[PDB]
This record gives structure tokens, C-alpha cells and sequence, in this order.
């Protein structure tokens, strides 16, 4: 262990500080959230540990400073659940899938 | 648009139904969080947003299944430390101050 030194150490169940936290599966409108670039389907998305997409509305990027950068933080003001009904789409998902499209802004906070 | 059919639209500034959170930056001791391979600096590591690195203490890859391409773990102990030597575990430059985590499985 010769190569760090310990400044201090730390153990329990909670403490005073809330860490900043984001969903990442069903999102919900209210949730903070990662917003990143997905280059296959051409367009950003929320980050998410789960295979149902959710893309970012074309109308959200002039309010996160985006541009049609990797990564932008934001919270989520509006979702809509929305099918495939032409097999090529602004999305690159085949005909019928189910996805959503949600609205976000900035958001200054860590809640 | 006509590519697309709009099955419901919601609006608003909660729910009665909470999606599955981590934290991303600052963690703390009982915090969810996201477990990563960090092939860079030869370790795995918390998802974060934050320049600081969290690496994951060598101590709980058994507890989470893994060995030495991502799990959800709860954090159980953080460490504030310093890299001491100029080639080190973490493949940090000599002066580093980044933290070392033990966390366990979480479902």
C-alpha cells in the first residue's frame, strides 16, 4: 500500500450532505437528468440503464445550450410516449417501436 | 412530422411514482450509485460528473461480482486520498488527491 497516503476515512448509512442525484430508468416529469448525445440514432438522449429510449424534444436544445457538446445536465418538464408509425423516422427506430420524447431545461440545482 | 404517433403527453413538476436515482458527484456513505470499468487508470470507478476520481476499493470486487461492465452498488466507505509515488495503482499523476470507495451489491 506504499503508493497513497490515507487523508481520511469514512463509514455509515447517511450523513448531512445529499449528494446531487439523477434518475436513470422511468423517468418521471420532475426528475433531474443526463442528457448525452446519441450518435446512432442521431439525436440526444437521456443517459438510462434500461433498453426503452428517451429522446430529447428538437425544441428543449436552444434551453440546455445544445446545438443540432458530449453531455449537459437538466430536469424534465414534459414526456410523451410516442410509437413508430413510418418504418424511417427522425429517430432510426423501426416501425412500431415505442419510445418516449421528453422536454428539459437547465437546471442551476442539485434538486 | 407524420412519423410519429403520440400515444400520451404529460406535463408537470412531479409524480406519485419515483424512478430509480444515483448520485452522480459528492457521493456519500449509503448513496446508490453507478459502478464502471475505468480501463484508463486500470480500476473500476463511480459514474460521475465531477473531475475528482472515485475509484473502487479493490476490497469489494468480490461482494459485487466482479474481478481484476456495470452494477449498481450502495456505498458503505469512502476514502480521501493521496497519490504518494509517480507510478501508482490508479494511474494518477504523483500529488492526485482522488477517493477510494467500498460499496456492496444493490437491487
Amino acid at each position: 500500500e506504499d503508493d497513497i497516503c490515507i487523508l481520511n476515512h469514512e463509514k455509515g448509512s447517511g450523513s448531512s450532505r445529499h449528494s446531487e442525484k439523477i434518475a436513470i430508468r422511468d423517468f418521471q416529469v420532475g426528475d433531474l437528468v443526463l442528457i448525452i448525445l446519441d450518435e446512432r440514432h442521431d439525436n440526444y438522449v437521456l443517459f438510462t440503464v434500461s433498453p426503452t429510449l428517451y429522446f430529447l424534444h428538437s425544441e428543449s436544445l436552444p434551453a440546455l445550450d445544445l446545438k443540432p457538446r458530449p453531455w449537459v445536465l437538466g430536469k424534465v418538464m414534459e414526456k410523451e410516449y410516442c410509437q413508430a408509425k413510418k418504418a424511417q423516422n427522425r429517430f432510426k427506430v423501426p416501425l412500431g417501436t415505442k419510445f418516449y420524447r421528453v422536454k428539459a431545461v437547465s437546471w442551476n440545482k442539485k434538486v
